[PDB]
DNA sequence: AGACTTGTACTGGAACTCACGTGAACGAATGTTT
């Protein structure tokens, strides 16, 4: 972002899902529960920008998570 | 590829039980003292 800001726009890296047990996925299921929203391909939002590959539901990043990849 | 879940088998420790040992205590007989 621009000095001083939060960051605005994102940028789609890579789909996960592996690395978690069952208890980790619904208690991270729980968390984000409230804040998905279904994805529509002819309105796509201004925050995520994707390419080839969208996701079905989105969550914007103000309420997210940080996740570490190996 | 990778990671988790499920099924099978194995091994060590907990718990329970019996055998054996040791410690302390005691009534009766005997020996010693007065």
């Amino acid at each position: 972002p621009p000095p001083g800001e939060k960051p605005s726009v994102f940028h789609t890296l890579s789909r996960v899902g592996s690395g978690c047990t069952m208890k980790e996925l619904y208690d991270l299921g729980l968390k984000l529960a409230k804040y998905w929203k279904p994805f529509h391909r002819k309105a796509p939002p201004s925050s995520i920008l994707c390419g080839t590959e969208k996701p079905e539901v989105y969550i914007e990043p103000c309420n997210s998570v940080i996740v570490q990849i190996k």
